[PDB]
């Protein structure tokens, strides 16, 4: 059993090949049972087809696993029989390999998460921890999670293997329709964005498509990740004969794409379904042995959900609403537990143009944890679009962390050690993006003192190796309370020059009458010094629509 | 008859003594007839009266015609006795000064402008024509407009006064009550703006208030002008020669060039005042500069956001061009006030197709407005001919709504406003519409060469020309625009509601005066009575610390 630091060293050497499919080599030697159960009833089976692989030229192979977790096999009333079906697997595949890599595969249980499914973040995290465990034991080279359709569920895959080992490769793939786009919305710069900053070795795409049609999709994979990158195509696009589907493409006009994969940077080139040894004994031929190309990846700031991904490349638009201060009806709901009252807030304000949603839960010590937990992981699949998670316990942050479907907005880290610590961390593993607050020991009154924080808090950022990651809140404070709002704008055109995004409550400005009217000039002054998102109310028809003028007159839009 | 060159020479080497009283005066000698009349009835009274006064030491003496004009002389059953008043008043005058200065005195008609009184700018301006014209036949030493309360009438007689004569020394005054204020609301920084740029000679104060209470005005308008100055004190009349004349050095310090005395003082003031004086200098100063516009009882300075309201203007308004073709003042009325309310400050007015307006409706218009809603106009006029019209009869200093980046256009209209008094909005254009900032910048340095050398380089705001969204505008061309003028020292504004002419073209407009105030822009021809542009106004000042709550 090779570690990652094994096998990484070996892919930054050579190009390796993997295995064909194992359904269609089932059938051919008169098996049609599902594939994991004959690790049990014909073992012989599953030996012969890894030998094919491993005869033909593979230098890793895939265990005969894929639909071999608990939430999966209690489809087909196996599920009793995981431990043994998984042993028997990885045993099987070691004997065929030899020498070679053994990679334990798992594929997706067929169940969406809530609120599509039922099920929620922390039960698909433990589904995959079960089988990782299993593999691991028995000494898998790497586990491989392919042809995920949704990135919550992928998100808990990889989060999952990596709490049983911090030491296996580990290699996450989703799979893209025509449209470059996953089950659940999720394009390949998304995917890219929010698992390269995870602790997988590798991403890649299988399945869906032929090798022609993944090209510009992996392209653009490849191009917003410098981690590993991995591919198995089918081979070509399904046809039926005699009512059955068939993957048609044959060796030669599949291999004649290993050249187009090798130049985006692949490292370790297979098949999917259709693919057979026939097929691998010529990828073994045209691939040779190559050393990987180096690349470069394109950098961007952006959060995501499973269906958008936002880029602040624009004015971004943070919708406040979800925040029950000051809101006795939201209030009310949500200690009891209402979470449709929270998804019309979250539907209205996106209708309304917020691209992004803050989403707050006022008093934490009296609100359900999996209330949270639920209502964090519902919003970007309801309301389609990313959040700002406004929660200040350390501990149910990482909770909404752990199950936010995508690349989160954390709202805030003031400029202190220990918060900037803990929340950077949490960030580090569940991935995400954090609101800087420029205060910390004291609220800073002036221009100057607002540069202090600032310079303070690139200091930690540089050091935590996070300064690409945080968006800086100037502090916008009250303006019947000395708020002194022109100290704030000199200082989002003083970050805005340095190269990064701001943001602010723009509502904390006005907390009178014709509060409106403030925060309106307040935004429009904001955005001519450069300030690249706010977070305000979109049902403020006053506000949005001078905000729509204001960057057509600037022309931004 | 000494001209304004030979006497403003003498003013320059020493400070000059008036004479005092005659009206309260002529009494002592048994005569309670009208003053003026004792230029026929009682010439050897008069003749005393003055040889008094030179005696006592005056270096200039008021000829007796005080109430000697044709509006006022008709109140009396006396107006076909004008010229014999006038003629023989300087006779007398010139016989008893000898080699002293003497100065035809006008006093004011006792009729208030329309729409206070009935009297129009243009019969105020035959009266007191018709006056100086027998003063100057005669051959005064110059003309001195005493005692008078309202700007729009002492306008017409300065005016009068310079067509007849370029030569003639003209002194202006006005009379302030004891809370500095002119009978219709004038201060005396507003006096000054308003006179200093006129074609006069020396402005001053006289009558309703003693030394000691004039001090503090009279340094205010000291402060505004730097032409000669005068000042007459009434005697308190209880205010003795000695308590009068120990005045004279507070007010040399503030730089007056003739004194004098008014209603109560006598030839024994006048010697005192000799004593007092005696042989001195002017004291030099230097004004204080501000650009400001003005209607009778509200001076603005551009010191702070100026809203012009925009909705005194006929286009598009099919009610509001009706009432204006068939004379209808009411309505403009309305539109004034209403603006006013909602926090004008300057109004612009526009008469439509020009052609189809009753000169005298636009001549009466101009000059109502200022009194009944109190602020200051911006004339909104392109026909050359009705932009003369409006000036001659504007009380106060307007602004005039726009010249182009043209030599022939900004010469005949910098000369306009060099006559008639105001400040100019010059439009960035000419004979091409521009697009972007350089070529605006282009526009507004010329604009500049052109105005140096006619010398109206600080009676100019700049507007950098907004053009509709829906047009290819782009407006962020004009905002740099502003920030460089702004950059250079000069006033701006902006036609804002030509930027969004678009659906929610008040989203539009907020937006661009948020912008642009950010920029430096000065003001904004705008509209008032859209509440979310004047709340996002107010916010934005507040905001950028400019002011409010
Ligand atoms: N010159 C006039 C002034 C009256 S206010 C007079 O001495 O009677
Ligand atoms: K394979
Ligand atoms: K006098
Ligand atoms: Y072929
Ligand atoms: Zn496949
Ligand atoms: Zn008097």
């Amino acid at each position: 059993m090779r570690n990652r630091r094994e096998v990484s060293k070996l892919l930054s050497e050579r190009v390796l090949l993997l295995d064909g499919a194992y359904g269609t080599e089932f059938m051919k030697y008169g098996y049609d049972d599902l594939p994991e159960e004959l690790n049990i009833k014909a073992p012989d089976v599953v030996l012969k087809v890894h030998r094919s692989y491993i005869e033909s030229g593979s230098d890793v192979i895939l265990t005969n696993t894929f639909g071999a977790t608990r939430m999966k096999l209690r489809k087909h009333g196996l599920e009793d029989k995981l431990d043994p079906i998984v042993r028997n697997a990885v045993r099987i595949a070691r004997r065929a390999a030899g020498e070679k890599l053994v990679f334990g595969d798992i594929g997706p249980t067929g169940e969406l998460p809530y609120p599509l499914g039922s099920t929620l973040f922390e039960e698909f995290y433990e589904n995959f921890r079960e089988t990782v465990e299993i593999m691991v034991e028995e000494g898998v080279d790497g586990i491989i999670f392919e042809t995920f359709s949704d990135i919550l569920e992928l998100k808990a895959a990889v989060l999952a293997a990596r709490e049983v080992s911090r030491d296996v490769f580990l290699i996450a793939h989703m799979t893209f329709d025509e449209k470059g786009r996953s089950l659940t919305g999720t394009d390949p710069a998304n995917f890219a964005i929010t698992f390269d900053e995870l602790d997988i070795d590798a991403l890649g795409i299988n399945c869906s498509l032929g090798p022609e049609e993944i090209l510009p999709i992996f392209q653009e994979l490849s191009q917003y990740t410098d981690k590993f990158l991995v591919v198995e195509p089918n081979a070509g696009k399904p046809i039926v004969e005699n009512g059955k589907t068939v993957y048609p493409l044959k060796p030669h006009d599949f291999a004649v794409h290993i050249d187009s994969y090798y130049e985006l940077g692949v490292n370790i080139f297979g098949g999917c379904c259709g693919t057979t040894p026939e097929h691998v004994k010529l990828f073994r031929k045209v691939l040779g042995n190559r050393k990987p190309l180096q690349r470069k990846k394109k950098r961007i700031f952006a959060v995501s959900s499973p269906s958008k991904l936002v880029t602040f490349d624009h004015f971004v638009v943070i919708g406040e609403r979800i925040n029950p201060a000051g809101r006795k009806k939201l209030w009310a709901e949500m200690q009891k537990g209402n979470e449709e009252i929270v998804i019309k807030e979250a539907k209205t304000q996106v209708e309304k143009g917020a691209e992004v949603l803050d989403v707050n839960f006022g008093i934490e010590s009296q609100i359900d944890v999996r209330y949270v937990e639920k209502i964090v992981q519902t919003l970007p699949y309801v309301s389609n679009v990313p959040l700002s998670l406004d929660i200040q316990n350390v501990d149910l942050t990482e909770r909404a962390l752990r199950a936010y479907p995508g690349r989160s907005l954390f709202n805030s880290a003031k400029v202190d050690e220990e918060e900037l610590e803990m929340k950077i961390n949490l960030l580090k593993k569940y991935g995400g993006t954090l609101i800087v607050l420029l205060m910390g020991k004291d609220v800073p009154k002036s221009f100057e003192e607002r540069k202090e924080y600032f310079e303070k808090a690139l200091k930690i950022l540089e050091r935590h190796d996070f300064s690409d990651r945080v968006i800086f809140d100037p502090g916008v404070l009250p303006l019947g309370a000395e708020g002194k709002p022109v100290e704030v704008l000199k200082t989002i055109e003083f970050i805005s020059s340095k190269g990064f995004n701001t943001t602010v409550g723009l509502s904390n400005l006005s907390f009178l009458p014709d509060r409106s009217y403030y925060n309106t000039a307040f935004l429009v002054l904001g955005i001519s010094k450069g300030l690249s998102s706010a977070i305000m109310n979109p049902l403020d028809e006053t506000l949005m629509k001078t905000l729509n003028a204001t960057l057509v007159i600037l022309e931004k839009k």
